[PDB]
């Protein structure tokens, strides 16, 4: 499916130096960062997508997640689905496990306090995790079939919001340098 999509921001820390490519790709080729979010995907995000991707470099130095990322809104939730990672695999509070499309994730639940929402204002939200439990292997095509999570999260006392969001298979790094190229479909 086509994308729709372009999300590009940065702290303003170090370089991030990101190219919305042609259709679904994009690189981020960045070094000495701060905290960043860069991928491509849709506005509105559904329980019901079905993500495909193919990273054709995943090279972080340090800590980068490459991973489903996005939000509901009514109420706010920040949500993951981590499929490879740098130095660095995130965790939080145990809820189970998902298995989905050749992989097992470990569910969890965070809360973020006197932090910046989607829109940047500070405020206290929760964010879904599920995190693989080894990395996923990178260069050839992978789904992630997020009605999976989304199921499994709701078993886990996990609901999302009403009001989607946007959604998109993203490069994520903290203080951290690297390179990667993502194709979304």
């Amino acid at each position: 499916a086509s994308t729709d999509y372009w999300q590009n921001w940065t702290d303003g820390g170090g370089i991030v130096n990101a190219v919305n490519g042609s259709g679904g790709n994009y690189s981020v080729n960045w070094s000495n960062t701060g905290h960043f979010v860069v991928g491509k995907g849709w506005t509105t995000g559904s329980p019901f997508r079905t993500i495909n991707y193919n990273a054709g470099v995943w090279a972080p130095n340090g800590n980068g997640y490459l991973t489903l990322y996005g939000w509901t809104r009514s109420p706010l939730i920040e949500y993951y689905v981590v499929d490879s990672w740098g130095t660095y695999r995130p965790t939080g509070t145990y809820k189970g496990t998902v298995k989905s499309d050749g992989g097992t994730y470990d569910i969890y639940t965070t809360t973020r306090y006197n932090a910046p929402s989607i829109d940047g204002d500070r405020t206290t939200f929760t964010q879904y995790w599920s995190v693989r439990q080894s990395k996923r292997p990178t260069g050839s095509n992978a789904t992630i079939t997020f009605t999976n999570h989304v199921n499994a999260w709701k078993s886990h006392g996990m609901n999302l919001g009403s009001n989607w969001a946007y959604q998109v298979m993203a490069t994520e790094g903290y203080q951290s340098s690297g390179s990667s190229n993502v194709t979304v479909w």
